[PDB]
């Protein structure tokens, strides 16, 4: 049994949670709590940051016995290696590495906007360059089942999470209809993922920390 | 022969340059130019961004025949695989994946500060938290020769680049003295690294884009 440590929000741990469910890895969760508004006291975490034995303490973390990890990408790669959900050939590895890093860029660009107090002033600019970014991903996937080829890999779980955040933001964006819509359903159709979403362990919201100008709950 | 595209700065391509040199990969460079101040016209790149055949156009890129890549970490992984400078055991791969992502955090937190107009206001806060970040790295490396074990890996190139930046910023920081100072020298003492540094291909500056509040040239 493994332990996943993160806040009581969706954030970065969403794709990790889906992956642990898909792989049927026995896990429990250390959800951390902030104090009330407006202070949002990080005490719950900060009093424990150093006593966990992590090499570079951060959130999320995963503990699997004496394996003690930080960094979301690193945590996903670890579960993926135990389940053969990494690339197999070099071209598949090239696809994983590029997408892993590109999706973080798209991730990070969206978070910046929703955390900035100039949110309203920045919104239109983001929405302009968005369809083009979406068109790039639509070109990449092509008529493929999954993003790296025929095999489901952990990058598909990142793609879904990133795509899901954009769909929650502007659900009417026509560049999200097409093979990119096909992809979202096909992932949600997966046996273990669908049953996870039908349960009460599922966290569709909030995507962001409470000090964000945008959220879904 | 391979082609590395990036601006005429140090930036993100520093680690990749050192790597291409250490591995003796034959390469040339498409270095991109901005217009003069204050506009800094990006047109040399923008007029070309789409015609290169990259899946997700960005800088740096690398072209090695029909392999055409973007994202710095993905570019480094590709050269590393050709020269067995990735992890070998599970433990080694755990260390590579966590450090790859951790050092990007460190890299980006520093960039944030040096591009912020509130630079002077934020400088003291950064310098308080920094000794602790450096002590974490110092504990991790330990008495080891390299960061992932016995073998040089691509993560040691990222480590050096990130540490070099801190060393240029605050050279008198006492937490930089010790095994992390030994590490910097050891890397610079590498036969093909040292030679590259004694040449005129070598770019110790500027670390940042010109719009930055801090730089070394
Ligand atoms: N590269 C690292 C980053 C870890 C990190 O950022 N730690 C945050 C997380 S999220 C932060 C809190 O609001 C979340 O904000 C975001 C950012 C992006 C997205 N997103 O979806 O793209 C959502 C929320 C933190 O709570 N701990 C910092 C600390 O203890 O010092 C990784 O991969 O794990
Ligand atoms: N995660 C990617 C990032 C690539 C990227 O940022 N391309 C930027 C400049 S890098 C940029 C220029 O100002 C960086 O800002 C900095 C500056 C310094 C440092 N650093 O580590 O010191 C990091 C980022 C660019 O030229 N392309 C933008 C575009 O084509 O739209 C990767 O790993 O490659």
């Amino acid at each position: 049994v493994v332990t996943l440590g993160y806040w009581d929000i969706r954030g970065l741990a969403h794709a990790i949670r889906l992956l642990l469910e898909y792989t049927e890895t026995p896990y429990q969760e250390r959800r951390y709590k902030a104090g009330p508004a407006p202070d949002f006291d990080p005490s719950d975490w900060t009093n424990e940051k150093e006593k966990l034995g992590l090499d570079f303490p951060n959130l999320p973390y995963l503990i699997d016995g004496d394996v003690k990890l930080t960094q979301s990408n690193a945590i996903l790669r670890y579960i993926a290696r135990k389940h053969n959900m990494c690339g197999e050939t070099e071209v598949e590895k090239q696809r994983v590495d590029v997408l892993e890093n590109h999706l973080m860029d798209l991730r990070m660009a969206f978070a910046r906007l929703c955390y900035s107090p100039d949110f309203e002033k920045l919104k239109p600019a983001y929405l302009e360059l968005l369809p083009g970014k979406l068109r790039q991903l639509s070109r990449f996937l092509g008529s493929r089942s999954w993003f790296v080829g025929d095999k489901l890999t952990f990058v598909d779980f990142l793609a879904y999470d990133v795509l899901d955040q954009q769909r929650m933001f502007v659900p009417d964006c026509p560049e999200l209809q097409g093979n990119l819509s096909q992809f979202l359903q096909r992932f949600e159709a997966l046996e273990k993922i669908s049953a996870y979403m039908r349960s009460g362990r599922f966290m569709k919201a909030p995507i962001f920390w409470y000090t964000a100008l945008w959220n879904n709950k």
